[PDB]
């Protein structure tokens, strides 16, 4: 495959050097890119395998089988001596910056994804543009660059979920002997937003000044593909043009859905307005019972609110459902109300938002449960937490030629590649693909890397772990046991699980019996790890480490063979015995 | 080598069932020994690759070759008719009472390794006693069941640690928008020791019920190997009486030392006192500079104590030198101060300890730096930290035959015996191993498997993951940059690493670029993890997952493949890229 792989490579590249690590004729050129500040791929042939092979295989390209060699978007360009001649005659930046279209890559899409291809790319000398636009939400709220993650999601999340957590921390202090007057503390809304907006901010600067120093050209506008290599943008002030690319990659993510309920898109709202919403939400209800709404929920009520949950059927759909059952028990105890089995049929306004005091407005929310009992009751802000979805068009899109499936996100091969060949999607409209953070920036990562640095690595799709920052943490790498049960069969799945105890819960007086973790395990393939689960403080941290564990095929054994870290949650994995086939309690 | 492992199990295994699954046998026998309440190993012969080998080899003791076949200390004690007849004569009880010895296991001491052994020893029927007791302090202090790590070491010490935190936490929850007057906020030192000491007290009284629950003869008593199979037991009443056992286990500890200057004995105190310390400490000394004494300055540092470590040389000597400067850095950034290249000559009293408002006294320490400078200070308490020392006789030891090294501690091959061939060592009295709890207990576990059970599983000592709970936590596996370096060379070492900052310390306005993680790896052999280093909160959740995946050889590509959870501290890890050859910095 080493004749294809260079084809690939070489038609691909925006610039690139065949070299070899030992060559002063190489290092020459180097010497000679660097100080005219030209970026490049850099591939050593005597650092491969099948480098000689290569050798010989370049001589279809250059008519020489010698280092260095040097390409510009499938071009041989020159030896050594060639590129020097180029140097002193100073036609080297005229070469370098030759190419049919504006850009080698357009990322359309300034996200977790975006971002990371594009900024990627550029390192490579691949001449790159990144487009961002972020439409307002109904009620008007905009952010700045860096995505769902940086803006309206895990960062923002997990720094509101630190509020909460330190709710409890104040708790605890007491038994731990810290004197203080619980009666007399009280949480500010706002002030929590300002701090959290303002690491926000340094972060939307953050990656403007990113983007600026590795050179990527970056237009704060909204691109639509509308042939292969154009894409046609509309700035601020309303001004269209068309842009041309080589290689394009749509990384345009998704948007949270509302229901089709009367008052829905008026009155209630959603992650996106939340985490800069500048009045406390008061008493609430989040509609949906997915990590959103559940993360949302936990964070709200630490925070002191009133909280409830509407539940159509189950919680966290698509999870293990024995591990659902227990985050939410664990919410329902400390004081989040569900609403089980129940719909929203319509909101009414009762009170509209207090603009200049900083004060929610009063909703009427009525629904129905399944038995036939109207809800009707009044909250301070509803939330709607039911889906996310791509803002992509069936027939816009298959008239450029990209096919989405029905759901609207994009089809793609295992290298990220659309039915259109010189266009690539990456993170959540990436039909079938674990939609999270890490997951995009990867795939943008190992893509940009792929087309313009000669890399071959595929993105690892497979035993992606997460983490649902609930106000118990729930962590998980791998197959829930149900599907687990579903694929192997009841007879060869032997799981192993353990209730346990944060040694920090014991003076601070807190549950026995609710924090838990269990290995789904295959019998037939040497008690094979299948999937891992834990229900505790730090979930994710404790998670991540077993995940690499894991994509090298951790066995049982390997599990008991490791020795603990003391005292630690994490440390219960390493001495799990009880199984549920033995009917012994894990308490 | 199934013929070896049949000898040795059947030689040491107190009461043992050789078995088939489908076997109705079999089952009878299981059924008469459940009835009975007699308990034994049970080893499944369809389940092992050799069991029909083994069967054939049973004859050897039995004269048959069917199943099931049941020993009792060596003795080949009848097939299913044979154990059901004495079952049916009421001789069953007798038969598997009868002994040499007393016990078919003595355990002198029970800490982590002495429990752990002696309860899964009588899972497998075998007769067993535990003996422990806590020789008192210079200054009186003694406790309860359950070793150093219960009583005076991890428990307490992650518990003043989480004290220590939860100070930080406070700090931090004004920056989240809680709303608290930090400035009358204050810490009660003997409240937090209460709470602690309640807990300890609960896990001696647990301790205690789990030998009874096992029918683990418990004896708080002093215990001396005066010949392979006697041990002389000197009870409360100081009453001397002998029993006699097959196999012994030697898990008996060790204790803080002092240093050999006046006053050190006398107004000192160490780990074994801090703990239950009905005064609060005050302004502190800790002398020595390994993790006790850090731990110890932290926490005291956290709760708003004056706190000066005194450092002979080095911190951690043993760790890894860069991150122990990063650890001690931190510390000496907050609050803690150490008195650098400087050794105590003298302690001399000024002030009673208050033993009736529960106050401390006051010291004078003297001193000198390697300079020529005299050290001399006020303190009201000093704390040695300055090692640990096994408690056994270089003499006494000999002349049982029981091999000790320089340092006292325990000479044993890799299956925990010593040169008496009945006695074993285990924890942390055995030379060369990791000293830590869930290590002796492993070890306890799986000696305790071996003899009894049938078990060939050696305790693995190679690569296990430690975690020093200072203020900024330290989690550790595998070799040390410099190890690794010296090793395997300078030109074989690439080591990967990374600043970073928690997404908590944002808002809350902590540092950057003091949090830091590096893997030492070797070209070589594909990027061998070696050695695996994270300075930051909750490094010992972070290190533990890694810890089975460099057990199972994971190599850099391993960490780069897996994905990342997000956010959190850990998936830094999972994306790793400056090395320090490239001279290219961390921040
Ligand atoms: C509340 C919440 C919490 C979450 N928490 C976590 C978590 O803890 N961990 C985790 O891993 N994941 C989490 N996620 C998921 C994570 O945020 C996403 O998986 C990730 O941000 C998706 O990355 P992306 O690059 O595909 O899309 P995005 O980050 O959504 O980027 C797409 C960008 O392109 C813009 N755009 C759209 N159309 C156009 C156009 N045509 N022209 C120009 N620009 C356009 C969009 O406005 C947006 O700025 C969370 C998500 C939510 C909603
Ligand atoms: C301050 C401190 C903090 C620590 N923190 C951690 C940590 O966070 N994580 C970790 O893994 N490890 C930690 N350790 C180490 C851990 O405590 C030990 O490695 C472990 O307890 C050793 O177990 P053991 O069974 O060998 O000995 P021990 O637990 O010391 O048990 C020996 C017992 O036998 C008794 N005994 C002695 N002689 C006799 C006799 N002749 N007859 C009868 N009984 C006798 C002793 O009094 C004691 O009760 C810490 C240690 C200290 C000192
Ligand atoms: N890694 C992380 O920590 C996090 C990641 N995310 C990402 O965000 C994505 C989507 O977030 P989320 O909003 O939770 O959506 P999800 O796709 O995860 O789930 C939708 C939820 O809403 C409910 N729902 C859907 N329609 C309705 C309806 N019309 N009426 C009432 N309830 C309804 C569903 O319940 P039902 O089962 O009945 O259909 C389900 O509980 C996830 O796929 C994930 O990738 C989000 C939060 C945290
Ligand atoms: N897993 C965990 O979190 C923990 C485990 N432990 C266990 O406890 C054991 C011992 O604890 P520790 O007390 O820290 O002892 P250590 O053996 O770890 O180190 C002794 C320390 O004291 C110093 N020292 C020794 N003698 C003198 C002297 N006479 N004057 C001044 N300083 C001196 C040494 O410095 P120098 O370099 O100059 O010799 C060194 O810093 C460890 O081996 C470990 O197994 C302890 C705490 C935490
Ligand atoms: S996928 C084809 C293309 N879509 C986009 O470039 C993004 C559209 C999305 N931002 C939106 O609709 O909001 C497209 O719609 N083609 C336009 C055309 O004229 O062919
Ligand atoms: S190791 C030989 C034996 N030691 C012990 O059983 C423990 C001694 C220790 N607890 C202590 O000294 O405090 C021993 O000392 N032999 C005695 C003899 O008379 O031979
Ligand atoms: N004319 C060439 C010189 C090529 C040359 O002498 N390179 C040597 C390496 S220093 C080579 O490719 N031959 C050895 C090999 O097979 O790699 C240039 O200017 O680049
Ligand atoms: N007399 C024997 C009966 C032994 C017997 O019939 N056992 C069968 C199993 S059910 C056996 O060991 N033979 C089959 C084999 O080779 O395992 C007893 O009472 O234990
Ligand atoms: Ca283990
Ligand atoms: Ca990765």
């Amino acid at each position: 495959g080493t004749s294809q792989w260079l084809r690939k490579t070489v038609d691909s590249a925006a610039v690139i050097l065949f070299s070899k690590t030992t060559c002063p004729y190489c290092k020459k050129v180097k010497d000679v890119l660097a100080e005219a500040k030209i970026k490049h791929a850099t591939i050593e042939l005597d650092q491969l395998s099948n480098g000689s092979a290569i050798q010989k295989c370049l001589a279809s390209f250059s008519k020489i089988e010698t280092v260095p060699q040097m390409f510009v978007r499938g071009k041989f360009i020159g030896d050594s001596q060639t590129v020097l001649k180029y140097y002193s005659n100073d036609e080297l930046a005229g070469i370098v910056n030759e190419s049919k279209y504006d850009y080698d890559l357009i990322v359309i899409g300034g996200g977790s994804g975006g971002l990371a291809a594009g900024k990627e790319a550029a390192k490579y000398g691949a001449k790159t543009a990144v487009l961002d636009y972020v439409e307002p939400t109904p009620i008007g709220t905009t952010w700045g660059l860096g995505g769902t993650c940086v803006n309206v999601g895990c960062i923002p999340k997990k720094l509101m979920h630190q509020a909460g957590l330190l709710s409890h921390a104040l708790e605890d202090a007491e038994h731990f002997g810290w004197s203080l007057d619980r009666s007399k503390i009280s949480h500010n809304w706002s002030t929590m937003v300002e701090g959290v907006q303002s690491h926000i901010g340094s972060l939307n600067w953050g990656y403007k000044v990113a983007l600026r120093d590795n050179q990527v050209t970056y237009l704060n506008a909204k691109g639509r593909l509308i042939s292969p290599h154009e894409v046609q943008i509309t700035d601020k002030n309303q001004k269209v043009s068309t842009i041309t690319g080589n290689k394009i990659i749509l990384a345009t993510g998704e948007r949270p859905k509302y229901p089709e309920i009367p008052g829905a898109v008026e009155y209630g709202i959603t992650s996106d307005d939340l985490f800069s919403l500048p009045y406390f939400p008061g008493k609430t209800l989040v509609i949906g019972a997915s990590y959103v709404a559940l993360e949302c929920a936990g964070f709200l009520a630490s925070l002191g609110g009133d909280v409830t949950v509407m539940v159509r059927s189950i919680l966290l759909r698509g999870f293990d459902q024995q591990m659902a059952e227990k985050v939410g028990d664990y919410m329902e105890n400390h004081g989040v109300k569900f609403a089980k089995l129940c719909v929203p049929d319509e909101i009414k306004q009762l009170k509209v938002v207090d603009t200049e005091n900083n004060k929610p407005g009063l909703l009427l929310v009525k629904g129905h449960y399944t038995d036939g009992k109207k809800f009707e009751e009044e909250f301070e802000t509803v939330i709607f937490a039911v889906g996310r979805e791509p803002q992509l068009s069936k027939v816009l899109c298959e008239t450029v030629g990209v096919k989405l499936d029905k759901n609207g996100r994009v089809v793609c091969t295992d290298d990220e590649q659309t039915t259109v060949s010189n266009v690539y999607a990456i993170g959540d409209i990436n039909a079938g693909k674990p939609q999270l953070t890490p997951v995009a920036i990867q795939a943008g990562r190992y893509l940009a890397r792929r087309l313009f640095a000669g890399a071959t690595e595929l993105t690892d799709y497979s035993n992606v772990a997460t983490t649902v920052f609930t106000p118990l943490e729930y962590g998980a790498c791998g197959l829930s046991e149900e599907d687990a049960i579903e694929k192997y069969g009841d007879k060869d799945i032997e799981v192993y699980h353990s209730n346990f105890k944060p040694l920090e819960w014991t003076v601070a007086h807190r549950e026995d019996n609710v924090c838990y973790m269990k290995l789904v395990c295959r019998k037939s393939d040497n008690m094979r790890v299948l999937g891992l689960h834990v229900l505790g403080p730090n979930a994710g941290e404790i998670t991540q480490g077993y995940a690499v564990a894991i994509k090298m095929g951790a066995t049982k054994a390997d599990f008991d063979r490791t020795i603990g870290i003391h005292p630690t949650c994490s440390e219960t994995f390493t001495t799990l015995h009880v199984t549920k086939k033995s009917g012994v309690s894990p308490i």
